[PDB]
Order: structure tokens, then C-alpha cells, then sequence
């Protein structure tokens, strides 16, 4: 990170990448125990786009860094699409976000990055890291998920949660199908007791807290 | 190992040859957790080749040691045999990339040297740990790696990132050797799903970061 | 135990004793990894041979300790006869190179020990150190063995059960070119005899035997 | 071609044509020989895109004339991408090289062009005449091209070279992957014979001398 | 050629490498009309390395080339040796052959060269042409070609002279060679028919005359 006394970079300890690596390989990138150390320590600290490229090499295996930096990439895209029809289109170019170039490719240059292009790094690289899957698996679609009998219900919305936070972009058309999706996929029985579904939910309380309050007698 | 007007000497700890022998016994000495662990080491500090000979006896396997060795002989073959084309032929000889002969065998000797020895067997070095292979088998050639049905692109990609990265000897060929290896290959199915690409590459961004996005919902 | 301008001891830390103990039980006091290490303890500081009983009494079986006690013995009987022919006679003593007598059996008197003493009992102490504790021709280079793993097996056995270097250094490269796979035996026949400068023969042979897969 | 220095174009005789159209169908309109033609042709001359139209329908089948006119067209896409790039930027466009436009559809208006887009359209037309499909079959993969039993070396190095150098456009990347190709897809006798002598240039040639110098006498 | 008139050089003609090229494909690269050819131009005119290039590469296929490169790089390595093996020696190295390196890679470098330089880049030029192959074979050692039954013997002993021209450096051996395998490889009936003439010289004539003369009527 750097420290603005003005900005001279230090690298990492070697105590928190042990214990990174430690992490990642015991319980998969995307348990949220591991979620809520990384953006510790993002916001902990002030990072670089090259400090990004040393945590994540130094932590993944070797198959899923190529998948990081291709969702990194297809982050940045967008990002710089939609940096350009501001008012004013604010100044942050594309490679400033990659560190490559003639004018950002090493640590020295990067020191005096400002305050917005972190604050855009930070939150791709944050929406980047959770499309990384378990080393033996591909991401299924949403047809192929459903609960069989004689199998707890909690898992199965946990299970959907997880499929509709990968693959859905913006998080409230991510809100929105997860509790229909789950209500249209459950076990028969089950699904009866829900069968209010609508005028049995007031505005403010969150709605999939009520359907697993229905369905907790059977088990 | 050596600190700087008058040059001393000092050892390792012991707690860094411990973790050492630990990474290097768990994870695999081309895993990148050691990878990206080295190179810290080697950055950092200031290296003779008596401290290399003891990083290489305290952590690999006994059958690794004499692999590691002959590489090394084969590099610095390579590296005096270019020294003598200069222009003026620098005056580095074989035993002092070696700590051997009257001139450059104890430490007192060793402590004495030039920047330009130093970042000369950093590189020679660092060349000669990356073909060691894996203590289960040896390393195959091109065509026997082609990835099956039912199986992720991205491990296919990483297989074969891994086995050009012992035998070619430059960079830049291997970077031109990799994606014709990759485009040809591959599964038959998102063949189909690439053939429409290499239409182009945009600015800030590499070629094979491209296949492993267009062939992500296939396995 | 460094100068610092004046003699200063200090001991071992206890962290850096207490590591070599599981060191040793894990692998083994003729393991690469031991062995190296200990080199590497060796050079870094100045090792009064009171500090090499203590680093080698908290470290092995007790019979270890007494097969590396007895050749150290050994072994600076051996070199106070080679101490002597050499013009002029270096005064270096018996006495001097194992912490006893009237004037060798304290830190203060070892702390003023010089540089010469030092380089030769290092020298002593990790030649004793490669001993401590009868079928040979039972090496075959199997189907499918990558080469550079069957020359490390084949130089593991003729250190054990051939006891002499000047030997050992001769039969092995005679066994090499015998003992390998047979498609890979005339892949040699060209580098035999002939030798390049800056190595010996079996760096050579590793060069034309790789990918033999 | 056009020459100025009486200055005006002048429509070269047929005999030109004669062993131009012969040449292009006894041999292949890449061997050697119509290589070695073409460029004498093109540098000792001025040409235009309506003379290398005429050429082109002139001396070639219908389908070679086929896929020789859509890598014109990519030719003249990347051009004009890699034109408003540089400082000062040039006054070179599609309309301009493709012999059509408001502009550019008479021979009199595409006759008065000095010497740069000349030089561009030389490079371009040249390079989409090396890509032009045999008469057989379309190009195939680099893993289908393998020596098998009773084929002699010095053949198959050249259809080796061959697809090398329709599929890749760099020659510094051309080079570096046949010298590698060159071992991995061998039969096993040339394997054999060519495994002492691999990584070493012993003097003043290429690699690929001293591998057809090795394994000679198979043909048995 | 060069025409010394700070000298003249030029390229060929266009006519020349048109039947060059059209004896070379449609009969051999070493038939005997080919190779008295190349033998009135390579007299006829004062040859430089690089014409060598141009008039090789514009005039085989893609395969005799690498053939013909290949027998050029290994040929000069005897050259190199019998320069500076006899008293004294002559300052002809390596490069100058070639006509690569940095004194000797351009076409104004190598116009004022010396005689004995052109003559020995003939003879190795012509040595370096003999040893081309055909299309698609390997020229076989002596010990597997032989007559076959009810074949004319002037093939066969043509076939005998063409393998022996190849395999073998001197020529002074190729006269020797090839009468004494010429009775030994033939059918039964060219032996009982020529085992009475063993060795015997009429009055000028060489031996390989009268063989063909016994053997003349095999019509069975």
C-alpha cells in the first residue's frame, strides 16, 4: 500500500499472505468468511492496481487467476464505456485501471493515483473476485437448480443465493428473481405452505426472511 | 546475506528456511505461492551464490537437488559463452557463477563482488528453479496435452501455460506458441465458439484473455 | 560470539536451538536439508568449539553424539600431524582445537581464539558430521524412469557401502552407462570419452538424456 | 501501368498475358517461380488498382478471383485503421485504395496518384496474392500436417513451411514456430537421428540445414 | 552477370528463367539437357553468390531448394579446411561463399570479387546441383537396385550410372564402380550371355560399350 507521509510504497507482510493462502485453499474463495477479510483489508489499507496482480497471483491456484484477470478486463470495459458520458466525462483512461502503458506500467507512476480511480478499482476488482468458481465445477443455470425431498429447505435458498449472486448482474435485478425463482422451485409440500405469497408481506420487512418461517416444521 | 562502505556478512534465519522446507514439501516448488515467495527473497536482499547453494540443499527433495544443479551448469555455459561477445567481453569467468576454484570459494572471497555478478546470477538463478519438475512424473510434450469432454477451458489453458513454461526458453515465444496451441487444441464445441474471433484485439487488453471469456458456459 | 571492535559471547537464542531438534527428528542428521542447513548456521557467525558441543548435544540420540564426539577426536588427531610439516610450524595445539586444558576450558580464553584455528575446525567438525550412521549391484533403471532420478538413487547407494570418495567418484559413471534403459543407452555413446571444460561427466550425460520420457 | 515523366497510361501486350495465365495454371500462383515474377513485375512498373483489377480477372480462375478480391477488402480494413494513428495524420482512406468512389472510379482520376499510396496498395496486394487457397482444398491446421512413414524430409519441411506462411503474418514469428514444429511432428527415425543435434547452431546457417543434414538416407 | 564497364551488374532476362523453369519441371533437375544448359550459362557469363540465389530459388520446387541450400552449407566446410591446409594459404574464409556476414551481404560488396573465388563457388555450385533429388524418392544405395526380369539392359545400366553419380564424390571411382557392378547385379541371361567377354579391350573402346553390344537382343 502506500502511506502519503509524500506516497512511498511498501509491500505486504509475509504474515497476512499465509494466512491468505491458507484461507483460499481451506474454504474456497467465495465462503463469505474469506469475503469479509478481503474487503478488511481493501478498505484497511489504500491499493494500487499493481498490488491487486501480487495478492491475487500470490493467493489463487493457477487456473482461476486467468479467470480473475478475464473478468477483470471485462470490468474495466464497461467501466471506461460509461466513464466517458459524464458531465464533464471525468478523466480516468482505460490502462490507468490495468497498469500497463507507457506512462502507468510501474510503482513509481502509480504512487500519485488519486483518490476516484481507487475508489473505481477498488469496486471492480470487489465485483471480480466472486466470479471465481471451486476448482472442479462450471456454474449451472437456474433450470437445473431445484430441491428434491427429504432435504432441508434452507439449503436450497442458500444454494440459489449463491447461482443468482454470480450470475446476475446488478443487484436489484438480482433481488428481485431470487424469491420468485425460489417460490417456483421448491418441494411440493412445502410450497403449499407458502401459498398466501402476496398481502402477507408488508412493506420494510425483508421477503425471504417470511418463506423460511413457513416452511421450518418440516424436516 | 550481505548488508553495505565495508561489506559484512550475515545468515538466514531459522524460521525462513523453516517455512521454507514446509511450502516446498506442501504446495509444489512451481505452485506460485513459492513462486511469488522467492523473488521476494531475492529482490530484497543480496544474494551470492553461497546462500543460493543453501536455499537449494535445505528445502528440496534429494532427487530435485542434482536437477536444479545441472540447469545451473547449463545456464551459466550459455551466460559466459555471450559474455565473451561484447564489446568490451566483460571479465566474469565460469567460477565466480560458480563459488568453486582458488579465487571464489570461501565467503570472505564471495563478499567482495560486483552489482553487475550479482544481477547477472539473480537471473541465471531464478531461469534455472523453473524447470524442476514435479517430483511425481516428467514433463510431456505439445501434442499429448489436449483437453476431453467434460472439462473446464480454463484448466486446459492453465495445463498448457504450464508445460510451455519449461521447455521454451524465451519469453516472447512462448507467448506466440501459447494461443496456436490454445486455438487449435481445444474441444471441438467452443472451437465453434471462437471461430467467429480473433476478429480483434483492443487497446488494454492481451489475446488469450479472450478465448477463456468466449468459451465460459461450456463444460 | 562476535568481536565487535573486544570479545563478545552471546548464546544461541532459544528459538533457533529449538527448531534444529525437530529438524533433525523429521528428516535426518545426513538429509541434504540438515546438512545444508548447517552449513549455512556454520559460516554465518564464529563457532568456538564450545559452542559446536552445544549445538551438537542438543541435537541427537546419545548415541549420535558419541559417534560425532569420537571423530572429532579423530579427526584433529589427524590434522595436528599435518599442523607440523609445513614451514614454518604453525603453533596450533591439541589442546586449542578441543576446549580442555589449563588454558582452553573457558569462554574467556576460546573468545580470543584466531582466525586460522577457526577455518580449521570447521573444516574438522563438518567432515565429522557426513559419518554418522552391504548389497550394491541391485540398481536397474526401470520402464518409463525419467534418467536424472536413477542417477540420484545410484548416487545415494555408492556413498553409503563404498566408503572412500576417490573411489566412488569412479564407479558410478562406469555404473551409470551400464545400468540405463537401452534406447536411451545409445543416446550417450557419442559423449563417451570425450569431456568439454567446467564440468564432469555426469553433468554431461543429464544434458543429452532429457526428454526420455 | 502508368509512367510519368508524352505521359499518359499504357496497356501492357498480351504476351505478358500469355505466360502470366500459363504460369498461374501449369505451377500454382504461389510457387516460387510465379513469386519471383510478380514482384519484378510490380517494382519495375507503376500500378494502379484498375490494372491490378484487370490482371487479376484476367489471369486467374473464377474462384481464385473469388478469394483473391475478399482479402483485398481486409487489406484495405486495416489499412485504413492504421492510417489516422500517426502524427500528422495522412490523407489516405478506403475509397482511395479500392478503385471505387465518386473520386476514384475513372482511370483518369486514380491515374494522377503519387507515391505513397502506390507503395501502400504494393504492400497490401501483394501480401493477398500469398493468401490465395491451391486449387485443391482450403488450408488446413497445424496438427494434420505430419510425416508418416516412407515421406521424405525435405518435402515435408516445405508443406510444413507452407502453412506457415499463409496462417501467420510476422516472419519473426513465422521462424520460431516451424523450428519448433519442425521436430515434434516427425516420424520416429528422423526423431531418433535428430535428438543429438537439437539447440545447437555448430556455424554460419540455420537450423533447418543442419536437421535435413541429418536424417538424409530415410527412404526405405 | 556482371559486365566490369566501380563495375555493371544486372538480372536475368525474362525469357531465360521461363525455359529454366519449364526444363526443370518437365524432365529433371539433372537430366542431361538441364545440366548442359546450366553448363552454357554457368561458362558463358561470370556468376555472382547472390545470381546463385535468385536463379536456385526461381527455379525448383519448394522442396529441391532446402536440398540444394543444404548440400551449399556443407560444402564449404571442406573448402574452409583445404584453404588453409596447403603452403600458403589463401585468404578465402567462410562468408565470402555465402555471401552473407557483414562484408559481403549486399550486391555492391560482392560486384568486385576475384576469379579464383568465382571459380571455386562454380565447382561447388555445380557439386551442389548434382546432388538434388527427383519429386518423391530417395536415391537407394548399390546393394538394391539390380535388373529386373525382362528389362532392357541399357536402363539398367543407365539406372547403375545415375545412382553412381550421386553417391559417389570423384569421379574417377564412377568409371571403376560401375562396369564391375554392371556384371554382377544382371539377370542370368545378360550373365551367360556376357560371361565370355570378361575383360577384354578390342582396340578404343571402353568396357562399357561392348556389354550392351552382347546383351543387345533380349526379347524373351
Amino acid at each position: 500500500p502506500v502511506t502519503l507521509e509524500e506516497a512511498r510504497y511498501k509491500s505486504f507482510s509475509i504474515k497476512m499472505l499465509k494466512d491468505m493462502k491458507e484461507g483460499v485453499k481451506q474454504y474456497g474463495p467465495n465462503s463469505p468468511y474469506m469475503r469479509t477479510l478481503l474487503d478488511s483489508i481493501a478498505h484497511g489499507h489504500r491499493l494500487i492496481p499493481y498490488d491487486w496482480e501480487i495478492l491475487a497471483k500470490s493467493s489463487l491456484s493457477p487456473s482461476q487467476f486467468l479467470q480473475f484477470k478475464t473478468w477483470w478486463i471485462d470490468g474495466v470495459q464497461e467501466q471506461v464505456r460509461r466513464n466517458r458520458a459524464a458531465n464533464p466525462p471525468v478523466n480516468i483512461d482505460a490502462d490507468q485501471l490495468l497498469g500497463i502503458g507507457q506512462n502507468w506500467s510501474t510503482i513509481s507512476q502509480q504512487a500519485l493515483m488519486q483518490n476516484e480511480a481507487i475508489e473505481q478499482v477498488r469496486a471492480i476488482c470487489l465485483r471480480a473476485w466472486e466470479k471465481i468458481q471451486d476448482p472442479g465445477s462450471a456454474c449451472p443455470s437456474f433450470n437445473t437448480v431445484r430441491q428434491g425431498s427429504k432435504e432441508p429447505y434452507p439449503d436450497f435458498v442458500a444454494r440459489l443465493q449463491d447461482v443468482a449472486q454470480k450470475s446476475i448482474a446488478d443487484e436489484k435485478a438480482r433481488k428481485v428473481i431470487v424469491e420468485l425463482m425460489a417460490y417456483e422451485n421448491a418441494n411440493p409440500e412445502c410450497q403449499s405452505a407458502i401459498k398466501p405469497l402476496k398481502g402477507k408481506v408488508p412493506a420494510g420487512s425483508d421477503v425471504i426472511s417470511e418463506y423460511v418461517k413457513a416452511c421450518d416444521g418440516i424436516g
